[PDB]
């Protein structure tokens, strides 16, 4: 329990793998797929994640778990301002990656919150 209370050190470490992405669009799509997927269904995204980011299977799994948690937390708590989302992050997390993730959360939170709160 408390899954929605915080992202863990392992989550934040895993999200840093997104700096290997070849474009911002890859990050966007990984956020959307990780949200829509159940945690137990994230294994279905491993091959495309490994192949797109050139990461290990373990890096991909940890990343996908982190994105799944972050996007669900944003939806569950209705974190719908940059202020609210920025509050999740450590000071020692890459600033422009954080800003990108915040941007992407804001692009989807209204739809995500509706989808999640319906279920």
């Amino acid at each position: 329990s408390g899954a929605m209370a915080a992202l863990t050190a392992e989550h934040f470490a895993a999200l840093q793998s997104l700096l290997k992405a070849s474009s911002k669009d890859v990050v966007r799509q990984l956020c959307q797929e990780s949200f829509s997927s159940s945690a137990l269904g994230l294994k279905k995204l491993l091959d495309v994640t490994c192949s797109s980011l050139s990461v290990t299977q373990e890096e991909a799994e940890e990343l996908l778990q982190a994105l799944h948690r972050m996007t669900r937390l944003v939806a569950f708590r209705d974190l719908s301002s940059a202020e609210a989302i920025l509050a999740l992050f450590p000071e020692n997390f890459h600033q422009n990656l954080k800003n990108l993730l915040t941007k992407i959360m804001l692009e989807h939170v209204s739809t995500w919150r509706t989808e999640a709160q319906a279920n």
